[PDB]
């Protein structure tokens, strides 16, 4: 059965520790951007590669970001939340000012908008 983005994502939560980890939210944007270019395949074999080689997960998932040609080049992806708080605990340490072109392949995972206009980047 074609895997789905929901398959997806929690076959690469079954592989994390802890969580709302940014390495989860990574997850999640890698499984809506691969869904969104009907890449979910190439993105699942790439996962499932790096982990029969020894990576950890979480390097799989950097992997992917740099081997996946969807995410070349690509800008993190806008998460209109209310307040800070809004974000899990666990990402609370990465979140940082937003840089000049922040870009998914350099650990940028998303840009968090705040309600009151303040932006939010997510650091791995």
């Amino acid at each position: 059965p074609d895997i789905s983005a929901k398959d997806l994502r929690n076959i690469m939560y079954d592989h994390l520790p802890g969580f709302g980890t940014a390495f989860h939210q990574l997850v999640q944007v890698i499984c809506k951007l691969g869904k969104d270019s009907n890449s979910l395949d190439i993105i699942h074999a790439e996962f499932q590669a790096s982990l029969a080689e020894g990576d950890s997960p979480q390097c799989a998932l950097a992997q992917i970001t740099k081997r996946v040609p969807i995410f070349q080049d690509a800008a993190p992806p806008v998460i209109h939340i209310r307040s800070r708080g809004d974000i899990p605990r666990a990402c609370q340490k990465s979140l940082r000012p937003v840089p000049p072109s922040p870009k998914i392949d350099r650990g940028w995972v998303c840009v968090f908008q705040l309600q009151d206009g303040k932006t939010l980047g997510l650091k791995i």
